[PDB]
């Protein structure tokens, strides 16, 4: 019966459009990949299979060339009925991340929001694209649920000011408690969610930053902030901390295209060059919205070198979050940020 593409990555791969009426799939992936050696993996219907229309010379067992004048290739789903042969046609698009975020747009999905970023630009300058991860599909095996309304990360509608994220701090739950999961922050991030990890090893799961090349300066927006009423610790209700959000973006060194950082180490490692975080202090709750302008500093007095960032050896991440210490279980259940717009200036 069943036979279409559903989805398509890939290890250079950041956003695909999967445009189910033309059947021509548009992958974005980062400004420095190899054209003529991607990796691409398709999700397709249970017992259907997925073949290349043709081979060319540059295609080896793992990657398939794409360097060839329309950077296209076709690919047919045999349903597995045998009754439905339809031919996709997939094109290479290079790609920048934006610096300008506005969290209209949302991926389609049946569980729960999935925020991306589209800029195409003109004819002669290269499109901008993003799409947001979070811990939502990690806090989809919770069970906890009923809509997309329910999960840690959701879209909203601000009113006037329009569409936002929405970042809540929620209870997972008996299956939380299991795996000592007790609560789940609502984040948003930019990199990619290993939902392998999501239950063995959250920390390592959430994987930050993608190539970028320039030199950021300051992370503008506007948020409000509530904390939740009953902070707690691995689970237990604890008194003497109040929650905060957080509010931070990094600049790291990444010697290859494979290099990301994660969780346990986004603060901490050596190859962390640039960090622009909101101060604790800093953090107001209010119900008015609040600007943010918070500068990048150098990180132990290290620089970003010109060659280097001219040949995509930076990675940056932006990464919001409704409680600072979440991803250690510490925070309370209700803790809410709402971010409406986010903004990098660069230098130069």
């Amino acid at each position: 019966s069943e036979a279409a593409i559903d989805a398509c990555t890939g290890d250079d791969v950041q956003l695909a459009n999967i445009n189910a009426d033309s059947k021509l799939i548009n992958v974005y992936v980062n400004k420095g990949a190899d054209l003529s050696k991607q990796k691409l993996e398709f999700v397709i219907p249970e017992g259907a299979t997925i073949k290349i229309n043709d081979q060319v010379a540059g295609d080896t067992e793992a990657t398939y060339d794409f360097s060839e004048e329309t950077h296209s290739r076709k690919f047919t789903v045999t349903s597995e009925d045998g009754q439905w042969k339809p031919v996709y046609t997939v094109k290479v698009v290079l790609a920048e991340l934006p610096t300008s975020f506005n969290f209209e747009e949302l991926l389609p999905s049946n569980d729960y929001d999935i925020f991306y970023e589209f800029q195409p630009g003109t004819s002669q300058e290269i499109s901008k694209v993003l799409q947001w991860s979070s811990g939502n599909p990690g806090f989809k095996l919770t069970g906890m649920a009923n809509s997309k309304t329910d999960y840690p990360t959701v879209q909203v509608a601000n009113g006037f000011r329009g569409k936002g994220v929405k970042l809540e701090t929620r209870d997972t739950g008996s299956f939380g408690a299991m795996v000592k999961m007790y609560i789940a922050a609502g984040n948003l991030f930019i990199g990619t969610f290993e939902v392998g990890n999501a239950l063995t090893d959250p920390r390592k799961a959430t994987n930050f930053g993608f190539q970028f090349y320039k030199r950021p300066k300051t992370l503008k927006g506007h948020y409000k902030f509530k904390a939740g009423d009953v902070y707690s610790v691995e689970g237990k209700p604890q008194e003497g901390v109040r929650d905060k959000c957080d509010i931070y973006a990094v600049m790291y060194e990444a010697e290859n295209n494979s290099v990301m950082l994660n969780g346990d180490d986004v603060f901490t490692s050596d190859k962390l060059v640039s960090l622009a975080r909101i101060k604790p202090e800093d953090v107001v709750e209010s119900d008015q919205w609040t600007d943010f302008e918070i500068p990048f500093e150098p990180v132990k007095g290290r620089v970003i070198d010109d060659t280097k960032l001219k040949n995509g050896k930076y990675k940056l991440g932006i990464v919001l979050s409704s409680s600072v210490d979440g991803a250690y279980f510490k925070g309370a259940v209700g803790s809410t940020l709402y971010v409406d717009e986010v903004e990098l200036i660069c230098e130069d």
